[PDB]
């Protein structure tokens, strides 16, 4: 019973976070087996951001410019390299929390959990989405650089977000764990607006079966729809297209709840031309875009 | 920038989750130093819980009954008691991975975060708060009994709940780590009604202030109300009586904001009269009221 926007448990995560200092700049690392991976904006200084050349920026650092502490211990730092927007600091000591791990890079539209960590020490633990236009809605201030998302099935660890950047707009940018940044994105101090911030789709529905299975089901009617009437309306309402593998995908919620998907599309096509008129699904007074169908599953069935 | 529903990272938590089984029926324990907690329906057949005499029951339980799993390696138990509606369990071997902690009983309105586990393997983690009906509004299904609720600062971990209940409207019921319950409810699969669920109105304002100290600034207006005024408009909405107390925590986040709390009652009371006409606050098209004063000043400042 009861349905949460959960994160996931953040201990084998919290093993790996380092603080970095480069100069008078200091943010978070990633240690995994012997390498710490960072922001590469950890050499510039707060005026260096607004036109960083990083490649000559970095000839005037050495191994010994790159402080890593880990808790209360130094690890040397014996390599450096920089991969893409990525420093990655190899350091002599193989990080023996070091959790079996991948480097995923995500679509817009999937979840990931955020471990927020200042001077390389966890905050907080939240989950947040991809949104389509590649940034995220998150809780970052400054030194939660280097911060990461992540997922976990069972043993092993999908890191797939690395914080870099705050946009003028309050959204977040950043990079996979190889550096590369999600979206347009560049980690400079420069105008960068984000695109359309559209809901997704399959991610809504996907909620409203978790608001079913859970009781609230105020919203059901009698109707149905097609695809392409539904899409009709998700244009309308700036929500991303649905497609068969959207429909695919929630298979699964609509077997166990016996609502076919494009019922719960009409559904959805009522709420979305109606409104909620001051009710409430999931304790939610709008449609919750953050958990995706495979959230979903795992949360009503108990996935450890 | 940016304001999320941030739970404490659970790595401290993690290290103390075991698996408890006595009979046919397996829930989640919590090992710390030599002793196991658990909810004393452990003992308890699905049958036995429309009328379960605990003290009849135990007697014919000895150690070896109470079977303890910490990840895949078997806990002696070499004794047993039961305080109130928890059991404790003393183990041959102290838990390595015991954290500094405290068991603290928390007064309704306070925040914590949720561990959920299943079979002593942790699924994710979650922020909730004590409501002033004495109920959680959490995500627990068959299987996550023994979860427990804390909150941390810096090194020291506070218990203050462990998973009992789901009452038959879907909320749940459960106990300090001392075993008393929250609240009237009791460990008997019996009509339990929760009371009135009145909104935390401490929690509201210091999630307004989030607000403004984030940008989303629409709802404040040009009025102020007084004490005596601002709770006649609360009692209309259920919302709980805002106290001198209160308004003393609000203290730093009318300083940082320089917007007196009295100020920040009447935009709060234009918001309950005239609703948010279509328009959101942090993301929410509601209220939210599971921020504590203390979590918007952690949050807003970077404590780690
Ligand atoms: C302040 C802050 C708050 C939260 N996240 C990141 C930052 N920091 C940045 O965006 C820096 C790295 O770039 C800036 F130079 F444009
Ligand atoms: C099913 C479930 C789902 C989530 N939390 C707890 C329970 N379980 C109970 O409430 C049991 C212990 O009492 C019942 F007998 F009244």
């Amino acid at each position: 019973s009861g349905f949460r926007k959960m994160a996931f448990p953040s201990g084998k995560v919290e093993g790996c976070m380092v603080q970095v200092t480069c100069g008078t700049t200091t943010l978070n690392g990633l240690w995994l087996d012997d390498v710490v991976y960072c922001p590469r904006h950890v050499i510039c200084t707060s005026e260096d951001m607004l036109n960083p050349n990083y490649e000559d920026l970095l000839i005037r650092k050495s191994n010994h410019n790159f402080l890593v502490q880990a808790g209360n211990v130094q690890l040397r730092v014996i390599g450096h390299s920089m991969q893409n927007c990525v420093l990655k600091l190899k350091v002599d000591t193989a990080n023996p929390k070091t959790p079996k791990y991948k480097f995923v890079r995500i679509q817009p539209g999937q979840t990931f959990s955020v471990l927020a960590c200042y001077n390389g020490s966890p905050s907080g633990v939240y989950q947040c989405a991809m949104r389509p236009n590649f940034t995220i809605k998150g809780s970052f201030l400054n030194g939660s650089c280097g911060s990461v998302g992540f997922n976990i099935d069972y043993d092993c660890v999908s890191f797939c977000y690395m914080h870099h950047m705050e946009l003028p707009t309050g959204v977040h940018a950043g990079t996979d764990l190889e550096g590369n940044f999600y979206g347009p994105f560049v980690d400079r101090q420069t105008a960068q607006a984000a695109g359309t911030d559209t809901t997704i789709t399959v991610n809504v529905l996907a909620w409203l079966y978790a608001a079913v299975i859970n009781g609230d089901r105020w919203f059901l009617n009698r109707f149905t729809t097609t695809l392409n009437d539904f899409n009709l309306v998700a244009m309308k309402y700036n929500y991303e297209p649905l497609t068969q593998d959207h429909v695919d995908i929630l298979g699964p919620l609509s077997a166990q709840t016996g609502i076919a998907v494009l019922d719960m599309c009409a559904s959805l096509k009522e709420l979305l031309q109606n409104g909620m008129n001051g009710r409430t699904i999931l304790g939610s007074a709008l449609l919750e875009d953050e958990f995706t169908p495979f959230d979903v599953v795992r949360q009503c069935s108990g996935v450890t």
